[PDB]
């Protein structure tokens, strides 16, 4: 979700911007097989 639509369709910047909107998360990227927007 949040841009992470599998290993061939990873809108990392959508995921990153989504994570940053979850105030306190530093960033994010597609992970764990490509369908997970992983925030940190």
């Amino acid at each position: 979700g949040f841009g992470c639509n599998g290993p061939w369709d990873e809108d990392d910047m959508q995921c990153h911007n989504h994570c940053k909107s979850i105030k306190g998360y530093k960033g994010g990227y597609c992970a764990k097989g490509g369908f997970v927007c992983k925030c940190y």
